[PDB]
């Protein structure tokens, strides 16, 4: 029996007996790869005070699956269309939040539209030494392309 | 300038300007492999509902720093001890909330101490393979787990 404390834009904050839990909606996330580029964006993000490494990512809205939320975002952010196959979803942090990330893969990129948010082509072989050195930081979202890149995309 | 409207236990409710953020404490993950099984674990997570697939974190608490908090929550979650190395971190989801994970890898497990939190060993193909036919949800922490195995541990 979740009381609500607040009820806001991109989340709600609840308790839940002892539990405080944030209702956020759902996100997705999509690894392209291009001529051994990975597609990162950065952008100011107040919560963290700083622009980590991610991949292209946002909320899906009303009315959007979250195939349709990864095409929409891709192109708002970057500009591009690909063709989308669906890899894996995860709880950001299942212990307060119940925010899900649906990751795609987009292959066959192009350009469908001609520095809010950055556009960072990056090598994940550098964007992960970039990391170990200390010179940029990661969301989940942008470790996640790292590392399925690493495992599946070589 | 930050104006707070709730201050709790695990997180703070915060707006700055139009953004809502969420303070959260650091957490820490510990990727471990034995005899090709992951550790994971799993437990209710009233945020969503479920027990997601994780691998063993936890919250670093005052006075302690991440490998101190990975030590401690791989003994108190799995009753085991390994020799630790930090492998990378990342904002769990740096449009709302603080959070950073650090992630260790541990090695040489030994058991130092003999089901709210279940030990789950499983082969990380074998939860790919779960979570792809809809039988198990995977956390951030179990995700990045599993992929680091695929990238590098095999
Ligand atoms: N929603 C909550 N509200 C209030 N207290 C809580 C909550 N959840 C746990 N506690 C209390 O807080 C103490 C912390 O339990 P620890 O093992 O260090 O952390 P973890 O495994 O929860 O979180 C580790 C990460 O894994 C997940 O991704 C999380 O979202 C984090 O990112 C618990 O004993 C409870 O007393
Ligand atoms: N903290 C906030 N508070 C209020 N409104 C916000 C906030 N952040 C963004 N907006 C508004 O909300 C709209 C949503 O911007 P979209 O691209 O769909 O999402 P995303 O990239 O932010 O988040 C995608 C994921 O990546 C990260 O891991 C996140 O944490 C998510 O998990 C913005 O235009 C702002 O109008
Ligand atoms: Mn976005
Ligand atoms: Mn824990």
């Amino acid at each position: 029996e979740r009381t609500y404390l607040y009820r806001g834009r991109i989340l709600n904050l609840a308790l839940e007996g002892r539990y405080e839990i944030v209702e956020h909606k759902p996100a997705v996330a999509v690894i392209a790869l291009r001529e051994g580029r990975m597609l990162f964006v950065r952008q100011m993000r107040p919560a963290v005070g700083l622009a980590p490494l991610e991949i292209p990512a946002g909320l899906i809205e009303p009315g959007e699956d979250p195939l349709e939320a990864a095409r929409r975002e891709l192109a708002e952010e970057t500009g591009l269309s690909g063709d989308l196959t669906y890899l894996f979803s995860y709880f950001v942090s299942p212990g307060f939040t119940d925010e899900k990330t649906h990751v795609f893969l987009a292959e066959n990129l192009k350009e469908v539209e001609a520095e809010a948010i950055e556009v960072v082509w990056m090598r994940p072989e550098e964007a992960l030494e970039r990391h170990q050195r200390g010179e940029v930081e990661f969301s989940a979202t942008g470790l996640v392309g790292v590392l399925y890149y690493h495992a599946f995309l070589r």
